[PDB]
């Protein structure tokens, strides 16, 4: 597990045991954004729901947003992911299976939106704490798109009464 912004947001791969989840807890994790698909989660936990209840039983509020390996979230998913990550600032953890592609993309996107970092700075930051962050061309294209549409993403994230 690694932090991109000390105790506010970080990433990791799929935990194999509850002990690893408790390690998360000790490190300061409070909420968990789950990105792998059901079958990936099931490889270590047998059942997606069972994994989710385990996180919940350990004091971690989980949100499951399935993203195909190598892929990027759809626009609606991105909106959901961002509304969720922006609702509670402390202890956010984002994880996929190995902890590099999908997770690095979400993390970089978060920094682009919250700090206004240019796409290359955001990518370089995540890659420095986690080499290989952001794997595919598709993810690289998505990130550039996040920077380009930053204002619109923000406007859509905060659409309120």
């Amino acid at each position: 597990m690694y932090w991109v912004r000390r105790k506010t947001i970080g990433g990791s791969g799929l935990p194999y045991t509850e002990n690893e989840i408790l390690e998360w807890r000790k490190e300061g994790v409070k909420r968990v954004l789950v990105l792998p698909e059901d079958w990936e989660i099931e490889e270590s936990w047998g059942d997606k729901d069972y994994y989710l209840s385990i996180l919940k039983k350990n004091g971690l509020q989980p949100l499951h947003i399935p993203i195909p390996d190598g892929g990027v979230p759809s626009d609606s998913q991105f909106l959901t992911i961002m509304k969720w990550l922006l609702s509670e600032k402390e202890g956010n953890l984002v994880h996929c299976v190995g902890g590099i592609g999908r997770t690095g993309t979400i993390l970089a996107s978060y920094l682009i939106l919250t700090e206004g970092l240019e796409v290359e700075s955001a990518i370089d930051e995540v890659r420095l704490v986690r080499p290989g962050a952001v794997q595919t061309y598709e993810q690289e294209m998505f990130l550039l798109r996040v920077e380009g549409m930053r204002k619109s993403w923000l406007k859509n994230i905060y659409s309120n009464s």
